[PDB]
């Protein structure tokens, strides 16, 4: 049970700290990570609400020029479908994908997703041959399948998933009843520390952020050293009150753990939840030594492979 959160920074709350940071509000960041743009639209009438202030960079115009145009005007092609992809009501988890083309190279991959009355739409560059198919899980399922035993599934999990990404390193995190974790399975880069069997702190991924990683089940920092770009205007004109990020994967990432993820040397992080029965069992904790954004397609392709992941783990615990 996470303690409530404080107000962000932008609504005049207090800095995070170690004393503190289990009450840092972090789905509600006001920002996104640079590599992609982000808009906000009425559910209703597709009116753009909010947008990162980099939104031209991506999308060849100005927030200023852009913010109050209709989807139905903006996206003729996509409104129909995004709507029809994403009623009113449906859970926030539920996502819309298209491609489209852009003045520069590759194209822009769309992910939209409904909060209360909003739709937040991202929009990040992929090249062409960043498609991956529906093979890349299929084929994987097989050695999963096979695997005798708990600790051999974690074990080509982390291996499938190193060899899907080509993360310098994948983990299998596993929670313990105080919220704990351990390391118990990894993939790893030649000559990389080991931390496989390693054992860490509950606060080192808080209550909050648990919470969270139940219902959105990945995240990821991109560059650990980039600034993250304001929602203008920050709070939801429909609420007077933030915007959850929590389904956006663009959301700017916790300072404290950017911090934490740049002294351990780490440049680029990704997660998958591991959810069982409804409970958080742990996570598939990727690394990278540098800068690096996982194309979308693949991102999903992990998404579901937790999903499997997480019902491989259900039947084996039970026996
Ligand atoms: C006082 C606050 C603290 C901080 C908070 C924090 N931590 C996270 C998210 C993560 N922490 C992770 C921990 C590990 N990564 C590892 O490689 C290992 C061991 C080898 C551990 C124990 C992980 C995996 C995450 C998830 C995100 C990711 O995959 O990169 C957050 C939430 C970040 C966000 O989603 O915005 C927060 C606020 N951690 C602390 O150590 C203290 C100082």
């Amino acid at each position: 049970d996470p303690l409530p959160f404080f107000p962000p920074l932008y609504l005049g709350g207090p800095e995070i700290t170690t004393e503190n940071c289990e009450r840092e509000p972090i789905h509600i960041p006001g920002s996104i990570q640079p590599h992609g743009a982000l808009l906000t639209a009425d559910g209703h009438s597709g009116e753009v609400l909010q947008m990162s202030l980099n939104a031209a960079t991506f999308l060849g115009q100005e927030p200023t020029v852009l913010r109050g145009q209709t989807l139905a005007a903006l996206l003729p092609e996509q409104w129909p479908a995004l709507q029809a992809a994403l009623p009113p009501g449906c859970p926030d988890a539920l996502q819309y994908r298209a491609t489209l083309d852009w003045p520069a190279a590759g194209h822009l991959s769309l992910t939209v997703h409904r909060v209360g009355e909003l739709l937040i739409l991202e929009f990040e560059p992929t090249e062409a041959w960043d498609s991956t198919g529906p093979h890349a899980l299929r084929n994987a399922m097989f050695a999963l399948e096979s695997a005798p035993n708990l600790r051999a599934l974690a074990e080509v999990a982390t291996q499938t998933v190193r060899e899907l990404t080509g993360f310098d390193r994948v983990m299998l995190y596993k929670f313990a009843p105080d919220a704990t974790g351990e390391v118990i399975a990894e993939a790893r880069r030649e000559g990389l520390h080991a931390f496989l069997g390693h054992r860490f702190p509950a606060s080192d991924i808080p209550a909050q952020a648990r919470a969270l990683y139940t219902r959105h089940l990945l995240r990821l920092t991109a560059d650990t050293r980039a600034a993250a770009v304001p929602l203008d205007p920050v709070l939801n004109p429909q609420t007077n009150a933030p915007t959850p990020l929590g389904g956006a994967v663009l959301r700017a990432t916790s300072p404290m753990h950017m911090q934490y993820l740049r002294n351990m040397g780490v440049g680029s992080s990704l997660s998958v939840s591991v959810v069982v029965g409804g409970q958080l069992w742990g996570l598939i904790a990727c690394h990278h030594q540098t800068p690096y954004v996982l194309p979308p397609d693949l991102r999903t392709t992990l998404e579901s492979l937790g999903r499997l992941l997480s019902l491989q783990v259900q039947v084996k615990e039970a026996h």
